[PDB]
């Protein structure tokens, strides 16, 4: 039986909200966020991982385009292939494309595998969030209402399943009769509820939240 609500922030598995600036690195933040939780679960230590490392190093070979976008799944494969990712402190975020500067002496995490969940299945997503940890997802964040979100549960009739923005599901629940997914964004603490947005859950894969979910694992 799955819990009715989950919030991975309560378990100390979620790092501070980051600010991507004018660099489309949402995919990198989503990926590191998922791996940060697994690292805490495995080692007991909560450590911010380097989104910049992904921007600079998980590039053409992974179908990624740095500040012009990328995939969380191929980011995970890069970490696997590379046998590590550096900490945020050692390889800080600059919101621009740079030369790959990965160094294993600053490695803070590894990844052994990742799992892509079946398309559109919010029940499967719920199970993964409850049993595995935070899950990287894409959402349709193109609508003016998304940028202006402040509170409550986000429901936008014009939303689509065409996803364009990488975020991290860190929980789920029910607020005043509205089921939601608890989503960590990377637009700083000014966005939404201290960097978070509650997005409609079990409302027909709203904004494509369950379209392309994935999570990494550590040996
Ligand atoms: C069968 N494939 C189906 C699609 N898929 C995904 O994971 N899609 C997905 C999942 C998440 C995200 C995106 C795509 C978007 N990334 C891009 O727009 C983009 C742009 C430039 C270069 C590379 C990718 C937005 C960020 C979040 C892999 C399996």
């Amino acid at each position: 039986i799955l819990p009715d609500s989950v919030d991975w922030r309560e378990k100390g598995c979620v790092t501070e909200v980051k600010y991507q600036g004018s660099c489309g690195a949402c995919w990198a933040f989503s990926a590191v966020g998922a791996l940060e939780a697994q690292l805490k679960l495995k080692t007991g230590k909560l450590v911010s991982l380097s989104a910049q490392n992904l921007v600079d190093c998980s590039t053409e070979k992974y179908g990624n385009k740095g500040c012009n976008g990328g995939f969380m799944t191929t980011a995970f494969q890069y970490i696997i292939d590379n046998k590590g990712i550096d900490s945020d402190a050692s390889y800080p975020y600059k919101a621009m494309d740079q030369k790959c500067q990965y160094d294993s002496k600053y490695r803070a995490a590894t990844c052994s595998k990742y799992t892509e969940l079946p398309y559109g299945r919010e029940d499967v997503l719920k199970e993964a969030v409850a049993n595995k940890g935070p899950v990287s997802v894409g959402v349709d964040a193109r609508h003016p209402s998304f940028f202006l979100y402040r509170s409550g549960v986000y429901y936008e009739p014009s939303c689509t399943q065409n996803v364009n923005h990488g975020v991290l599901v860190v929980g789920y629940g029910d607020l005043n009769g509205k089921e939601y997914w608890l989503v960590k964004n990377s637009w700083g603490h000014n966005f939404g509820e201290e960097g978070y947005i509650r997005m409609a859950r079990n409302k027909g894969n709203h904004c494509g939240i369950a379209s392309f979910p994935s999570y990494p694992e550590i040996e």
